[PDB]
């Protein structure tokens, strides 16, 4: 939810935050 290197592993949407 935001952006970086990591696409988050919870929000499973498709966004990032590192």
């Amino acid at each position: 939810g935001g952006k970086g290197p990591i696409f988050e592993t919870w929000v499973t949407e498709g966004n990032y935050y590192g």
